[PDB]
RNA sequence: CAUACUUGAAACUGUAAGGUUGGCGUAUG
């Protein structure tokens, strides 16, 4: 086999939030599956069987069986028109992508934001045939493949765009890196198997993390337990809920403890007044932080958790 | 703007960056 691209560290599959554009800027780069947060990385990919001068394009796609260009855009370090262009130095052939951020398209501008991307990819000859429409493969990145759409070819992308957005996952997308090697004049167009990494999973996805604590009267407490406090939920059911105190211990150990209450004691389903569970030892000398979080007896879902400061006698 | 069925905004702050607020739509009054 010749020259091809691999990816040496897929991006991390969850945890990481898409962002809109009325957000703001620079809320984080994606990390990489293995980033820590004392050793932190971020995708990478690599050029094989070849080393010298190499373009690499970064697009954003969908997680169906069929491949197709994702609504959404890839914005931060290096990233135009929502598509991350990085060159692969004449000696190392390892590329990183830090600082790259995912902006979420509103769902009113899915369908137009779709159509100008499918358009971009059409005139600048970036997989328009594997990502936009099968007869429109003739499009190659001819140091400009056709940088002059006819008339034909934006019907056939808004064909494509109209279908497409029937059934576009706005909180699932995967990267798909292509890599371009210069040709005969210089200019990168020699283009290589491209390649899709794991998806990306949006963290604040519709119903992703749906128990929650907004406050609560009293952070911290005695080991003893017994105290009461009031915590501010959203919507629970009185009949299906609990309050989980837990501390992830030195071995793959973890304690557990219940807010003590009962149905009654859930007002509206929006509060919750209950009793502090006794901690773990409470003989501590100095006190111990551990986390308190909702959690539903039905399907096991949790709330984040939050911190909780036990305290000794 | 309030229900109903639903689901997704608008922002702000400002980073070895993240966090907080939290949501489009159809229909009905």
């Amino acid at each position: 086999g010749g020259p091809y691209l691999q990816i040496l560290e897929q991006p991390k599959q969850r945890g990481f939030r898409f962002r809109y554009v009325c957000e703001g800027p620079s809320h984080g780069g994606l990390p990489g599956a293995s980033s820590e947060k004392n050793k932190k990385s971020y995708p990478q990919v690599k050029i094989c069987n070849y080393v010298g001068p190499a373009k690499v394009i970064v697009q954003l796609v969908t997680n169906g069986k069929n491949i197709h260009l994702h609504a959404h855009s890839l914005v931060g370090k290096h990233c135009e028109d929502g598509v991350c262009t990085v060159t692969a130095g004449p000696k190392d052939m390892v590329v990183g992508f830090a600082n790259l951020g995912i902006l979420h398209v509103t769902k009113k501008k899915v369908f137009e934001t779709l159509e100008a991307r499918m358009t971009e990819a059409c005139i600048r000859g970036y997989n328009p045939g594997l990502l936009v429409h099968s007869d429109l493969a003739y499009l190659q990145a001819e140091g400009g493949g056709d940088r002059q759409l006819t008339d034909r070819e934006k019907e056939i992308i808004r064909q494509a765009a109209v279908q497409q957005t029937k059934e576009m996952d706005l909180s699932v997308v995967r990267l798909m890196f292509t890599a371009f090697l210069p040709d005969s004049t210089g200019s990168f167009t020699r283009r290589l198997e491209p390649v899709v990494s794991d998806a990306i999973y949006d963290s604040k996805a519709p119903n992703a993390s749906n128990l929650k604590i907004v406050r609560m009267d009293r952070t911290a407490g005695c080991v003893t337990g017994g105290e009461e406090i009031y915590l501010l939920c959203d919507k629970v059911q009185k009949d299906d809920i609990q309050i989980r105190f837990y501390e992830e211990e030195e071995n793959g150990g973890v304690w557990e403890g219940f807010g003590d209450f009962s149905p009654t004691d859930v007002h509206r389903q929006f509060a919750i007044v209950f009793k502090t569970p006794k901690y773990k030892d409470v003989n501590i000398t100095k006190p111990a932080s551990v986390f308190v979080q909702l959690r539903r007896k039905s399907d096991l879902e949790t709330s984040e958790p939050k911190p909780f400061l036990y305290y000794p006698e």
